[PDB]
């Protein structure tokens, strides 16, 4: 007999929802994530649980999903792709502001949680959630549980370097490098990402375009688009087959923004197996069955 | 009467270890013989005969458990085995449930290995432990809140044939860096680098010559200039590849196994050389070595049937 708030935070928006008791989505609202300004990314925050709170004469559970890893000693963030929260107590600050507890997940762990829980998932041993947006993040769950690690970084495919297969698809020595906000360099959330997505486009291209400008260039047949995406569906069977080849999940459930270009789904099954071992299957590949939603439906069942 | 018995196997390129344990879990039996590597008649004979004898014995039908590099295909049940070239494309466990007439659980070498050292009192309740060989090959085996996570083909753990990532590239000279053939008919793969086998491979892929891990290291103790270099290379490596791999699994705990693991400067050096290439909010897993010395593949598969 609650009201259970989540958040989803990600590098550019942020979702939030609040659910009724019967876990009924009652609320439904998104503002621009404040990527520079600390205060200013937790006063969006403040505000919506303060709304939400007013309009239904309550004081909401709070449960966030944070594109990046509270550290397990100190509670200081590191978001790669969010300079404002960088190396700040996020649930000391929000338990201070909200006066009520917060619970803190990464965003792909709530992701994972929440399309896991799926009925028509209900009894995989294994799923790997995987979000390609701002950033690339995994979620793992075995036997219906979280796996969060030794220090809440289990998942960071992100920041794994890319593979020798891939860097020689991008041309080895004269492969382009891009920095990470982690401070690595080469790691996989700067390519796989909706944002490497365009990254990419624009190192070869030399044009600033967003992802869905290149696909609908691509959907015309347009020469460098064309040429972009091989490249790009490449990159990606050649990344998640390594993934794959350490982890042979199950099922695979992508989300984020790029999720929405449909013809992954229709590209990683043909080019994965050149890049699997032999007696590789492949996992189940789908599209989040909750939308947009699974993160703020896992943060927000946090505190069930 | 003896009571039930438990048999496993360590399946090797080379040798074929088995033990035999009692109802009590204690090891009964010990033997060891020569991998047959060229028919599969004589590798079924080699495993059969060891059943055989030990249930003749004990006067007991003994339970069979065989750990194995390499995958059971999880739809045909053929081993995909490159170091095991007698076994390659063969349905083993179909095989031996015909010639002994009685179930034979087949597991990959890595996971029985992880299996065992996490059945460990102290290591049971630990939230996922990471079994790592690093013998002819570099295998995992995935432990998650105390039960193997064996995959959707029977291929998790296998970060072996995961490709070096560019950060180990670049410590090798990237264009120039040694790019090994893989026994998965696939390149650069890390089977071929951080195993005892790469090790050598890379020593003499830098200063041709043939020199064996235990060389390498005993001139390395001694200070020679080669041997020095070639292991702080090594070292380095070893800890870029390692930092990717727990940037993914974030294990609690981490036990090297396999004839490299005997290289003690392997668990010095490593917390020291992690930190710079995990995360900044990342903390080191515990790192041990393996607490049941070369057994480990033996007990892990023995107890497939517990
Ligand atoms: N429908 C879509 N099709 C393809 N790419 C999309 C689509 N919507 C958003 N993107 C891309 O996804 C990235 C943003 O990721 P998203 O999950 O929306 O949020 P966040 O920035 O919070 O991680 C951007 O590259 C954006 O252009
Ligand atoms: N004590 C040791 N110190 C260092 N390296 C060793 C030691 N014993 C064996 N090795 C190396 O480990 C590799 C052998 O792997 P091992 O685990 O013995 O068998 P398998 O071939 O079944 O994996 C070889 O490179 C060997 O030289
Ligand atoms: C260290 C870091 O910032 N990692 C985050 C990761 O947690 C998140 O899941 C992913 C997708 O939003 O983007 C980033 O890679
Ligand atoms: C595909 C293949 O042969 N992989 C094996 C792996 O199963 C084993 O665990 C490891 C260590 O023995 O060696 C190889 O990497
Ligand atoms: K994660
Ligand atoms: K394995
Ligand atoms: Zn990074
Ligand atoms: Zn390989
Ligand atoms: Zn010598």
């Amino acid at each position: 007999g609650t009201m259970y708030y989540g958040f989803d935070i990600g590098g550019t928006k942020i979702e939030f929802g609040a659910f009724d008791a019967d876990l009924v989505r009652v609320a439904r609202e998104r503002v621009a994530t404040p990527t520079e300004s600390y205060a200013a990314f937790l006063d969006a925050i403040v505000t919506l649980v303060n709304n939400a709170d007013a309009e239904f004469g309550v004081k909401g559970t709070v449960g966030i999903g944070i594109p990046g890893i509270a550290d397990v000693e100190t509670g200081k963030l590191l978001t790669s792709n969010i300079p404002a929260a960088m190396g700040h107590t996020l649930q000391r600050d929000l338990e201070e502001r909200l006066q009520r507890p917060v619970k803190i997940e990464n965003d792909a762990n709530c992701f994972a949680l929440s399309e896991a829980w799926d009925e028509d998932l209900r009894g995989e041993p294994s799923v790997l959630g995987l979000i390609l947006g701002t950033g690339v993040g995994g979620g793992l769950i075995f036997n219906g549980k979280v796996h969060s690690g030794r220090a809440n970084i289990a998942g960071e495919i992100g920041h794994t370097r890319l593979p020798y297969d891939a860097l020689k698809l991008l041309g080895m020595e004269n492969a382009p490098i891009f920095p990470c906000g982690c401070k690595n360099s080469g790691c996989i959330d700067n390519y796989l990402s909706g944002r490497g997505f365009e990254q990419l486009y624009d190192h070869y291209f030399s044009e600033k375009l967003s992802a869905p400008e290149i696909i609908a260039h691509y959907e015309q047949g347009e020469r460098r688009a064309v040429q972009h995406v091989e490249r790009f569906m490449e990159l990606l069977a050649i990344c998640l087959a390594n993934i794959f080849t350490c982890l042979d999940p199950h099922v695979v459930v992508l989300g984020g923004g790029l999720s929405n270009f449909e013809l992954i789904y229709q590209e990683l099954p043909k080019r994965l197996p050149a890049h699997l071992l032999h007696v590789a299957k492949l996992p189940k590949i789908i599209k989040a069955r909750h939308g947009d939603a699974g993160g703020v439906r896992g943060a927000a069942f946090l505190n069930l």
